[PDB]
């Protein structure tokens, strides 16, 4: 996260880390037992570490569990980054407590102007590179369609939208892919993509979750 703050230790409950040996992708706990991050995400190997602050420290409240399957959305086009949404079976349910909770689908799309939470272990500098210890926050509205697809003409689906400043200096960026866009305790997005990170006129393109909950719901009926 570009500008953000430090969230605060267990401060965001349903934010997990997909490790492979390092830190690669941000996550959203749904529930018990699964996980949406993004389609672009996927990698074989998969642990999913729960209730993290210092990825680089077992400081207790941690829970590590192996995904048991990764189900990416059969549509997901990697050039276009369509339908850029991924669903991760835990090999065995977490233990929901204070520090690891799920969070709630979305019932309706949220509208322009809503304002909310974008958190991840990603990158924190636009121009170079810096990782975070501890996870990052960022509070950012989303923004119109009309503003989203005049910043990125003929590349914006009806399953994205955009979210930040057009002015820059903050925004998501390498590492939060995958992460939670949380907007009035409802998951809405997922940090999918942008060109580069806090650049002017350049906000963070996210996975329209509310176009996917009736897929959601019916693939873990089903798995
Ligand atoms: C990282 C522990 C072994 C499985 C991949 C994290
Ligand atoms: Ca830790």
């Amino acid at each position: 996260i570009v500008g953000g703050y430090t969230c605060g230790a267990n401060t965001v409950p349903y934010q997990v880390s997909l490790n492979s040996g390092y830190h690669f992708c941000g996550g959203s706990l749904i529930n018990s037992q699964w996980v949406v991050s993004a389609a672009h995400c996927y990698k074989s190997g998969i642990q999913v570490r729960l209730g993290e602050d210092n990825i680089n420290v077992v400081e207790g409240n941690e829970q590590f569990i192996s995904a048991s399957k990764s189900i990416v959305h059969p549509s997901y086009n990697s050039n276009t980054l369509n339908n850029d949404i991924m669903l991760i079976k835990l090999k065995s349910a977490a233990s929901l407590n204070s520090r690891v909770a799920s969070i709630s689908l979305p019932t309706s799309c949220a509208s322009a102007g809503t304002q909310c939470l974008i958190s991840g272990w990603g990158n924190t500098k636009s121009s170079g590179t810096s990782y975070p210890d501890v996870l990052k926050c960022l509070k950012a509205p989303i923004l119109s369609d009309s503003s989203c697809k005049s910043a990125y003409p003929g590349q914006i689906t009806s399953n994205m939208f955009c979210a930040g400043y057009l002015e820059g200096g903050k925004d998501s960026c390498q590492g939060d892919s995958g992460g939670p866009v949380v907007c009035s305790g409802k998951l809405q997005g997922i940090v999918s993509w942008g060109s580069g990170c806090a650049q002017k006129n350049k906000p963070g393109v996210y996975t329209k979750v509310c176009n996917y909950v009736s897929w959601i719901k019916q693939t873990i009926a089903s798995n």
